[PDB]
């Protein structure tokens, strides 16, 4: 059955076959030792794997019926989660400790991208998204409004690229201000005396802070670049009169360059569509691509050549640093089973595997070494509920490090708080990886649809809408920033925010995401490369290492405010809202189920009901599917609202489409999307901790079986 023996594992031959032919060459592993490794990882982990699993399960069930058995007493609530162990005491103050870890993650605060490992060119343009064009991020988007005469076309439209040009001098004079006058009236650059002087029409300036030059290409005289630095991010500005956009600049000014992406992340998780074993490869492969610097559909940047203020040379790095994620520790995946046929837990899979072959970008690709300089692996360990699983994943990692032969806490570790679980214990969940931990970051996407399936019993939940402005979310959000400094993050480890979803509301993610490094996070997620260079302007607008500091010692978020469940009001609705709600739920999760089951997308852009373009995941399906859910289970839809809306939006689906594309109607009971996107809903409220994957995996399954005959 195409499978291979080793021990008690039974390893589908593709991925058999990939890891001996293109993942062990080169790591100086012995291939029977790491198979050997394997089936004793997977022995020795699977019975805590399970028993974790089954906690929760429990924990939930006695959370059920004691809101079934219920002005809810927030005293009588916490001291019963207190008494099964949900919430436990809370470790006296302590450091972490982990060491080895490139400056990119400890010190260097900006953007960290996220992008599906499964498809080739979007990982490509991640990793070199380390570098993007301030002017194509303008000009491309709606930062730049396309009022009259501004407006985009099949070709340049030099109002617009004035705007553009205006929008980037502004930005200049605001992250390196010249000591006198503005860049918007530079006519020319050059190096003396190893000084930047900036040619006005009238004289001539220098930087308000000389420290800011940090270098330029070219003759000195006449650069073809200078090179500035401002809160430790990049800023280059490209000099070329003979180009286009330079003929018409005051100062022969092609671009501005911006170090957007500074870290990124690999997703094997909700960003992708992996069930099997000939999923699980394609990511794999492409995740070795990126680490041996050979992945090409276009190919990866090289670092950049500079000469230092003083005259000799120096080199930046080319590319985004790259983390990987792995999934966490729910699912299993029968690209190995044991010998009774069960699946293999998933989690400890990518481990092993993501981990060998992080090993590659360690290490020169004939070509410098591609990624970690300092000798680190980073993991991001996504839903985890509460210590003892952060302990299971250290352990994890503990064990696989042996296998790898790398030295201990080589495989470091960020950890996502995005269930509520990890959220009250945070503090212990760090102390339970204070040798190993990167980052902590609020996935405040998941953290909604666990917060929404914790308190599935204790009524009807606020709309989806509501939920962003909720107590509840408010306080987790500051709580993790809390935790993390008081942690000592600062230096030493990133605090990171959530996901910017509407991609093509720019100019809302401009005046909106500079929030997030204003709450002090040293990093925050963006959906793209051109997403991570307008998200940049944000790091050199706020001082993230200043408010870091002043906001140290502070503790800012009650375990009661965090445990603030999001009941709605009665009578908070009237007929028209509560469709409206149904409406866009039922659309969105059809938008996104539909391409995921039928095509094995698990990342879209779904226009939601009021027509913007969201990009959806797992983590968004969850939400949708989970407050659905919650209604019907309280009676504020019936079974028949919830079947009318499905079959209402289904043909709005399929005329959103019409690709590779399978219509879901007329006929739903025979789509298996639709049954799907169905099932999502009406056995919400029966998933373990709401999760849509059990459901996923099971119909993309089945329409891969379907397709196949
Ligand atoms: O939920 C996550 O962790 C996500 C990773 N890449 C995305 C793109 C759009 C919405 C959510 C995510
Ligand atoms: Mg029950
Ligand atoms: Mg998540």
């Amino acid at each position: 059955t195409d499978r291979v023996s080793v021990g008690n594992l039974r390893i589908a031959r593709v991925l058999y076959d990939f890891v001996n032919n293109e993942a062990l060459p080169g790591t100086d592993i012995d291939p029977d030792s790491f198979w050997a490794g394997v089936d004793k990882v997977v022995a020795d982990l699977t019975p805590q794997n399970q028993a974790l699993l089954n906690a929760r399960d429990e924990l939930q069930a006695q959370i059920d019926k004691w809101h079934r058995r219920r002005p809810i007493d927030m005293d009588a609530y916490r001291q019963f989660l207190t008494e099964i162990g949900y919430l436990l005491p809370e470790p006296d103050d302590f450091t972490i400790t982990t060491s080895g870890v490139d400056a990119e993650i400890t010190t260097t605060a900006g953007p960290q991208l996220v992008v599906p490992v499964l498809n080739a060119r979007f990982a490509l343009n991640a990793a070199n998204a380390r570098w993007g064009s301030l002017y194509d991020a303008l000009y491309g988007t709606d930062v730049i409004p396309e009022t009259d005469g501004a407006e985009k076309g099949p070709t340049y439209n030099k109002v617009r690229g004035d705007k553009v040009i205006a929008y980037a001098r502004k930005f200049l004079d605001d992250s390196v201000p010249l000591s006198s006058g503005s860049f918007g009236d530079a006519t020319g650059f050059t190096v003396q005396d190893g000084q930047l002087v900036v040619a006005l029409p009238d004289k001539s300036t220098g930087l308000a802070n000389p420290g800011q030059f940090a270098g330029y290409t070219g003759a000195a005289e006449s650069p073809t670049s200078v090179l500035l630095i401002n809160h430790g991010l990049h800023i280059e500005i490209l000099i070329d009169p003979e180009s286009q956009v330079g003929t018409t600049d005051r100062a022969g000014v092609k671009d501005v360059i911006l170090e957007s992406a500074i870290t990124t992340i690999m997703d094997f998780e909700d960003s992708v569509a992996a069930v099997d074993a000939a999923d699980k490869v394609l990511g794999y492969r492409n995740w070795l691509g990126l680490n041996k610097g050979d992945l090409a559909a276009r190919v990866l940047n090289r670092d950049r050549n500079y000469t230092a203020p003083g005259g000799g040379q120096f080199t930046l790095p080319g590319r985004s640093l790259m983390f990987v994620r792995n999934v966490g520790h729910l699912m299993t995946n029968d690209a190995i089973v044991d010998t009774d046929g069960s699946e293999v837990f998933e989690g400890i899979m990518d481990a092993l595997f993501t981990g060998l072959i992080a090993i590659h970008g360690l290490k020169a690709s004939d070509g410098p070494l591609i990624n970690s300089r300092t000798g680190s692996i980073y993991i991001v360990k996504p839903k985890m509920h509460g210590p003892a699983e952060v302990a299971f994943t250290c352990e994890l990692f503990s064990r696989v490090e042996d296998v790898l032969g790398l030295p201990q806490n080589t495989m470091k570790i960020g950890i996502m708080d995005e269930e509520r679980r990890t959220t009250v214990n945070l503090k212990a969940c760090i102390k339970a990886a204070a040798d190993r931990v990167v980052f902590i970051n609020t996935g405040f996407l998941d953290r909604t649809g666990d917060e929404i399936h914790t308190s599935m019993e204790a009524g009807p939940m606020v709309r989806k809408g509501t939920m962003k402005s909720q107590p509840w979310i408010l306080a987790y959000e500051d709580h993790n920033v809390d935790a993390g400094l008081a942690a000592g993050f600062s230096g030493r480890a990133q605090v990171g925010k959530g996901m910017w979803t509407m991609t093509e509301l720019m100019a809302d993610m401009v005046e909106t995401k500079i929030a997030q490094p204003r709450a002090g996070a040293s990093t925050a997620w963006v959906p793209s490369p051109t997403a991570a260079t307008l998200h940049a302007l944000h790091y050199h607008q706020v001082d993230v290492a200043a408010v870091q500091q002043g906001l140290a010692g502070k503790r800012r978020a009650t375990i009661e405010q965090l445990l603030t469940i999001p009941l709605a009001k009665e009578l908070a609705w009237a007929p028209d809202e509560i469709r409206e709600e149904v409406d866009n739920n039922c659309q969105s999760i059809l938008g996104y189920v539909v391409r995921w089951v039928d095509q094995g997308v698990g990342a879209s852009k779904v226009p939601d009901i009021h027509d913007v373009a969201l990009m959806e995941d797992r983590a968004t399906l969850r939400i949708s599917s989970q407050l659905l859910a919650n209604w019907l289970r309280h009676g504020v839809i019936t079974s028949a609202d919830v079947r009318a809306s499905l079959e209402r939006m289904a043909p709005l689906v399929d005329r959103q489409n019409a690709v590779a594309y399978r219509p879901m109607a007329p006929n739903f009971d025979d789509s298996i999307a639709f049954l799907a996107a169905q099932e999502l809903i009406l056995s919400g409220a029966q998933q373990p901790n709401g999760y849509t994957e059990p459901i996923l995996h099971r119909r993309r399954r089945e329409f891969k079986a379907r397709a196949a005959e």
